[PDB]
């Protein structure tokens, strides 16, 4: 008794994935600011004087 | 009788995981202020008096 191969058949064991999504986001800011500002100028020129 | 090796084979018990994405996304922003001012300036010189 002997025995003969005809075939072979691979199947491989790897997982593969998808994936699918969607995002919708609001935001609502608010801003409040006060400034101060002194300034000091000094000119010195001749105009007629 | 005996018993003899003649080869060793080694499989190695390791996870490996490959991940690929792509993203695309758009934002929309409208803004609206106010802004008041206040000022007060004092100059005093010379300038023919």
């Amino acid at each position: 008794v002997g025995v003969g191969m005809e075939n072979l058949i691979i199947s491989t064991n790897e997982h593969a994935s998808s994936d699918q999504g969607k995002t919708v986001s609001r935001a609502t800011t608010n801003s409040k600011t006060d400034a101060n500002t002194v300034g000091v100028s000094i000119s010195a020129g001749y105009q007629n004087g």
